[PDB]
């Protein structure tokens, strides 16, 4: 089936991935190197073998596009992937003037009272970002996600970079360029940064009037991470190549150290038991073109089918 | 925050803006009526919502307080905003022994073809109007621009009225006075112009030592338009209000005509999901202070951090 690249690299890093320290202490099974091809001619790559959330991805993969860097964006699509860096900031704010909400990652984790005053300062937070214009300005807004890097990566003159779409361009203009790329990374960033971006760079490339692209990823959480992953570009290389009028191809996806944290071995042992089924086919609204101004209603996901969700604890 | 105003009209108009033809035939949502008013003394309206290139228009700003009307001056700083206006006058000359240039506007629009011989006259004319002289003189003088409205208002008895330089001199030694006004608009002139002034008149107010300038518009393009109008007048606020040696105050911005060409609806709602920023901050030279001497780099832009600009046809 077309997920069993994925489902081969669970098997791989079980069966030789050597031990290897992170740093949330919680311990991996690595393997350094790696890649797996999907063909997107033969249907979209969302995991059957187990429920991964397509709202969340195209939501957070469009707020990417508008080249946002606030969080009200995603409140307003109730999407919290990004919400703990955000409060992080709220947290260590001289304006703030609550409980001592120090490591609240492995605290709320372990103290069950806890999660509950963490789960209250939260919950209140994404209602000022939500309603409180200023609020949002000041902390909603991450400064250096994806968004701005792949949009507005700034210069040493002063000004911003609109990467990707001066290479969607490229692509209508010079498809055979050999220089469809895209960085977010950058060196004299990534020291201050609390996470430096997993998704380093990614290639565009054209043959036959197909679009292919290559995605070079750091780093890889095999069991959580991976799944959405998979699902963010495979939809982007759709959009990119809607609005380019080309024939979808192939998603190459390389890995640096893709790992498996030790707490999701009998999750990940569960989902190999399960035969994918057949993969679901992706829609894009046929006479909007403007990716950039594309919203929810305009990507949609048909006859997805797959097995029933599988919960796994978060390592922090 | 500061541009709120701006967002909130594109939301009124969007809302109860009704279906009103325009002479472009491309359809427009309309609303008469409104006024929003900026306080300058909390940053510079420059959209953060849509990056606005600020060069463009302080070059075009200075362009008119040079009484300036000749267009060779904007495209020695690469400003190419008054372009179709003289090109239109050299196609219809009977010196143009070239390809049919008739209604480029709509032509090139469509045409993928002659988008390119359009393009090439226009490259040529820009070079004429640049080098040759008399070139420049005879086309690249627009003649009833705003320049010379402000500038050179022309008297019955065959004289000119710097109306700009007069009023910036009431403002030193009667800077109570209820007649601080400026007007492009002349009843035997309207009728033959191409495009009557659409910034027909403005005011000068002064109390408590601040200065505060309304400016009323009979029609609006608020999705392209407005970003660029917001920002020449309060810079011109600033610059009047410098000569004045005064504190800056309030920019009221009364409508007309306030439309929205229906072919940007998509684009204005995704500005809209945007969350503005800070806004940005202006710095003008200390030591001069004759504005109707200054150059580029006696005005200066500081933090502006807009999101990625949005693209957008041009209803012709
Ligand atoms: O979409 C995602 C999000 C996170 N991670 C993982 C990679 C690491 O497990 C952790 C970040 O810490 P590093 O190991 O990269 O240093 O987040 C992914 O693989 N994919
Ligand atoms: O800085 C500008 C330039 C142009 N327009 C618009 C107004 C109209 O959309 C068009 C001129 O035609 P009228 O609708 O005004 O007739 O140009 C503005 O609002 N602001
Ligand atoms: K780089
Ligand atoms: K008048």
């Amino acid at each position: 089936m077309l997920e069993q690249p994925y489902l081969d690299l669970a098997k791989k890093v079980l069966d030789e991935g050597h031990f290897k320290p992170d740093r949330t202490h919680t311990g991996t099974y690595s393997i350094f190197g790696h890649q797996m091809r999907f063909d997107l001619s033969k249907g979209f790559p969302l995991l059957t073998t187990k429920k991964v959330p397509f709202g969340l991805i195209k939501s957070e993969l469009l707020w990417f596009l508008h080249g946002d860097t606030n969080i009200r964006f995603l409140l307003q699509h109730r999407n919290h992937i990004w919400d703990e860096w955000a409060f992080e900031k709220w947290v260590k704010s001289d304006e703030y003037h609550g409980p001592d909400m120090t490591d609240f990652g492995h605290r709320s984790q372990k103290d069950p009272e806890f999660a509950a005053v963490y789960h209250e300062e939260m919950a209140k937070f994404d209602d000022r970002v939500l309603h409180d214009d200023a609020f949002a300005a000041k902390y909603g807004d991450l400064g250096l996600v994806y968004g701005s890097q792949w949009r507005a990566w700034h210069t040493s003159k002063g000004d911003t970079i609109d990467q990707l779409g001066d290479v969607i361009e490229q692509i209508k203009t010079h498809p055979y360029s050999t220089t469809l790329i895209v960085s977010a990374w950058n060196p004299e960033d990534v020291p201050t940064m609390a996470l430096p971006p997993c998704h380093t760079l990614y290639q565009f490339y054209v043959n036959d009037g197909k679009l292919s692209l290559q995605l070079y990823q750091r780093s890889a959480d095999i069991f959580l991470g991976v799944p959405f992953n998979i699902a963010s570009y495979a939809l982007l290389t759709h959009l990119v190549a809607h609005e380019c009028g080309l024939e979808v191809g192939e998603f190459i996806h390389t890995f640096g150290d893709a790992h498996l944290y030790v707490n999701h071995l009998d999750q990940i042992k569960e989902q190999l038991s399960r035969t994918p089924r057949p993969a679901p086919t992706l829609q894009l609204n046929p006479d909007k073109h403007d990716i950039f101004d594309f919203d929810m209603k305009d990507i949609k996901l048909l006859n997805y089918d797959p097995y029933p969700a599988i919960k796994a604890p978060v390592a922090v």
